[PDB]
């Protein structure tokens, strides 16, 4: 299994263990204001397209968007 996070804020400690279907993990921006604490954390498929700008990660490993 693996485990990504689940929180906008970036020293954060919520997260949640990805099943089958996804096994790798993204870390996205949500907006320009505050994005020091504002990030699309979450599980996924694969890497995910989109902007450049939009500082789409992609990783598969324990809070790889940590």
């Amino acid at each position: 299994m693996l485990t990504c996070l689940n929180c906008p804020e970036m020293f954060c400690g919520k997260f949640q263990i990805c099943r089958n279907g996804e096994k790798i993990c993204f870390k996205k921006l949500h907006q320009r204001r505050a994005l020091s604490w504002r990030y699309i954390r979450g599980c996924a498929d694969t890497c995910p397209v989109g902007k450049p700008y939009e500082m789409i990660e992609c990783c598969s490993t324990d809070k790889c968007n940590r």
